[PDB]
């Protein structure tokens, strides 16, 4: 196993990560359906918690097994399901990444123009339906069409019509065919992908260097005109208002844990693979910290300036803040060029904005390809050494599925599948790796790991977090999404059962699929009952020790100690 | 390499799958949408060729070199991307022929009830599409609908509204969702090929006991009945009459040849993994005359009976016989059950037609699938040992595509998917392996090798068929489809021109792979120009003969001999 060069290859690695495409698109619509200040207060005090230990977990867990995503599960090896569940997390997190960079990328393709397409509303790749959108400068008078949402925009009808071809389809059950458009910038989006991740890791940590510098200065540059527009204080003023009859509703706690765990990385095996990358000697306090302040930061600033483009966009429009736009992965493609076309030269920052969001998505998808195809080596040595021919089968594989996610009803799907699939696995997979680090291998093991590695023993709130805190809150959101569900629907479009019942299903699948690792080994192991169970929740390396009548979990002091 | 326990085993199973659901559920459609005899005449002619040296080549293939499908081309390891192909052929085969298979279980379950489905036009599981379909005895006039096609019968109304399901789908653009009693059909069919192809070829040769007898006693007591028929003689007199003007049009001769190399079994490799199978000292020139004997007088039989059938619904609904029926995969659905509702006791003589189909459908299947177990199994040594994990992969991919042409609208494109791939592919596949023997590895080497295999030289008529006869004639056919291509369409519903693309796409593609491993065989060799084409163009036990500066191919006296 190779490691990083230097200190700051692993670390724009890590930070490029924590600001990609997971911040701007999914926290703007999900803050933004939960009630801006609202959504705010739970998740940033769920953030604290899944951010300062199980983040520096995971890195601790890589810096110290120096294994793959599901490899690292050598010191339990009963708890390697999940290790197998969430590769295919991250594989669904991959295909969709990649459907909206190539989304991004026919963005940017389209933004090329003097006169851009999302400027007004005429025959200008817009596919306007039937002249029904209206654009606000045209309009001389208030608007008579039905506010309770507003899809007759310049921005969204380019965005549901030019771009996803959205009128195309009914819905879900029957989509289409895949968009030739959107067909090539995958094709550009993979081999890209591929060219980036058919050497090595070394590959990663270069390009990266322009990823740290430019979404911030971008997004800066947001901030430096959203206070400047007239209708921003509208917004702004929703953003700090902080709704508490909101905060008695599940579905914001759901999303506020989603979000955290979708973006700072966990659950997905990358900080495990990351880690293992990274030297014996790494501080991973500093770097959990820095991460999850930056996240939070990014986030913050990401909030308000959407919310200051939805006031813009309300005061202009005349609708209401709630209205004036779609809630769904694409609210970001809604907002930003119509706050880009405010500016002067419009041009340039649409260009500047989509390589930005280019740069963060691909990042974001090497990342969780690397994770991926680290874990499947290191499971398989088979497959380590084929590194030019195990990388094409992924890649093939994430550019039919992203095909088929790309047709003319493919929002209806991707984002529904998404979601649904990653609620319950995320949840499910931490669930698991903080029961382990919790019970199985222990608390007191793990501080004295990272004592041996770093030089210090954690803190008493970071175990008890890892033992009691964290998993408390796990098994709650947990049965918080079980009972609690709600059926999905789109902007307007109201999914069948059928959906919700394949997303289920998947979510099943994978939660079967760790039990059905742990029932394997189960049935592998030879002997009585108890010796299966001592092989099981005793380290490879230890397993003498199983010989000896010697085992720590059996013992009452293992899980009695903190 | 295991061998047939008797010979008793492996004649009944190439019998098995020479009388098998190519013949019965091919040759009736296909002949009819050629005009009776002027199907015949070609046909016939055509069948002995494709039927005398090929069939026996492939058998003396598989007796001499003991190998799998793609295997075997080890005295000429360049032209080995056919035997890659033919794996892809026989895979898709296996694919329709399950889908036809669950059909005819679903036929099977449905034929239970003492009132059947298909004698009246009812909701009866039929499924009616308002109330238009008439029968002939409710009826006391002529029929007032357009008699251009008739499906508006019980039989084609059950067929494609109660098992099918068509009416739910506009065309291909829009297939839709796998049907829930098809799904359960196909996943008994699945289960059944898996328990029978996951211990071994052992298993073979046993069930094909109950085909060998059970189809032609049932084709035989359609001829009891056939000749009885009031109407018969119509279908009779049109079936044994030449239409001259039919035999100058390409599609009459394409459709002759497919089905020939489509019943007899050429281009699948089960004829040469069956040989591989085989005894060394058997005798392929009788097998393989007997083989093509009992394909003749089945499909003769069959068309009879068909045209009797015909006849019959004809004089019955008072319709032309070019119009009686529909032309597709779906036409013995139609027609059989008619036939036997016209007998006493149809409950019996239905159920005991639908479990002889069951029979001879799960037969072809599990010949095609171990075929193709076999080849990739002696390509890859590492799938031959692991025989219980590598079938469940090939059975899971089955069900997965039988799923996604089991949809509302799978008639529309496994039919249509079927012909393109296997016309074109089959041509290309025989005709790929006729070069070999007639060119690269010889005519006479093969002869010497049939005369150390079973004592006696093959006759001059065999050589030249094997280098001059069969090779022209499949390049004929092979020019005569790229030329003169007719853009497919169904009953009524016309094909867009993706379909046909998509089609031509995966031709191309096989006739690519083929070439595609010739290049990288090619570039695999390291040397000069002539030493890579020596060492292609020669055996690997021999390839020491190519540094010893001695080639036969090289000679004009390898070329020139007969
Ligand atoms: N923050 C994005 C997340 O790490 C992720 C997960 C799966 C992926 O395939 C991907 O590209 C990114
Ligand atoms: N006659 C049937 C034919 O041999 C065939 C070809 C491919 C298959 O997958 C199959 O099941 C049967
Ligand atoms: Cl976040
Ligand atoms: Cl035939
Ligand atoms: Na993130």
């Amino acid at each position: 196993r190779e490691t990083w060069g230097k200190k700051i290859d692993f670390l724009l690695s890590v930070v490029g990560f924590a600001v990609d495409l997971a911040n701007v698109w999914r926290f703007p619509y999900l803050c933004y359906k939960n009630g801006g200040g609202a959504f705010l207060i739970p998740y940033t005090l769920f953030l604290i918690i899944a951010g300062m230990p199980l983040f520096y977990m995971e890195l601790a867990l890589g810096q110290y097994n120096r294994e793959g995503a599901a490899t690292v599960w050598k010191i339990c090896p009963f708890f390697k399901g999940v290790g197998y569940a969430v590769i295919l997390i991250a594989l669904y997190v991959g295909f969709y990444y990649n459907v909206i960079i190539a989304w991004s990328l026919y963005y940017l393709f389209s933004s090329f123009t003097l006169n851009l397409p999302w400027t007004d509303c005429g025959h200008t790749w817009n596919s306007p339906n039937c002249t029904d959108p209206k654009l606000l400068n045209g309009s001389v008078l208030g608007n008579h069409t039905k506010y309770s949402k507003y899809k007759f925009t310049p921005a969204a009808e380019f965005y549901e019509r030019g771009v996803l071809h959205l009128h195309e389809s009914s819905g879900i059950h029957d989509i289409g065919l895949p968009q030739w458009q959107l067909l090539l910038c995958l094709m550009v989006v993979v081999i890209v992908l591929y060219f980036s991740l058919w050497k090595g890791v070394k590959t990663s940590g270069k390009v990266v260097w322009i990823t740290a510098t430019l979404p911030y200065f971008v997004l800066f540059v947001l901030l430096v005109h959203g206070v400047t527009l007239p209708g921003a204080s509208n917004g702004i003023n929703a953003y700090l208002h902080i709704d508490f009859y909101r905060l008695k509703e599940a579905t914001v706690w759901i999303d506020a844990a989603t979000q955290i765990f979708f973006s700072l990385g966990a659950g997905f095996g990358v900080l495990i693979a990351f880690a293992s990358y990274n030297k014996f000697d790494n501080n991973c306090y500093r770097d959990a910290l820095l991460t999850s302040s930056i996240n939070c930061i990014t986030s913050f600033v990401s909030g308000f300036a959407i919310f200051s483009i939805l006031g813009y966009m309300a005061h202009e429009h005349k609708v209401n803040i709630e209205d004036v736009a779609t809630e769904g992965a694409g609210l970001v493609f809604i907002l930003y060029p119509e706050a880009i076309s405010t500016l002067s030269g419009s041009t340039f920052w649409a260009v500047v904005f989509f390589v930005m969001l280019l740069a963060l998505g691909l990042d974001s998808s090497m990342g969780g390809m690397e994770a991926v195809i680290t874990g499947l080596a290191d499971d398989f040595q088979v497959l380590k050494r084929h590194r030019k021919l195990f990388t094409f089968g992924v890649t093939f594989s994430t550019f039919l599925l992203a095909l088929f996610c790309i047709t003319k009803g493919g929002i209806y799907v991707l984002t529904l599948l998404d979601t649904f699939a990653a609620g319950t696995s995320i949840l499910f997979a931490v669930l698991m790796e903080a029961i382990g680090v919790s019970w199985f291998y222990g608390v007191d093991r793990f501080s004295n790991d990272i004592q041996q590695m770093m030089g210090f023993r954690p803190g008493l709130y970071w175990r008890l977090c890892w033992k009691f805190v964290s998993p408390a809150f796990l098994l709650f959101v947990v049965v918080v999404s079980i009972i609690n569900f709600k059926p999905l629907t789109y902007d307007d479009y109201i999914f069948p059962p059928w959906a919700n019942w394949v997303g289920w299903g998947i979510a099943l699948s994978s939660m079967v699929l760790v039990p059905i690792y742990v029932i394997y080994k189960f049935l592998s192991t030879q002997g009585s009952l108890w010796e299966r169970l001592a092989y099981g929740i005793t380290p490879e390396n230890e397993h003498h020790l199983v010989a000896q009548r010697d085992i720590r979990q059996f013992q009452l002091q293992h899980w009695l100690a903190i």
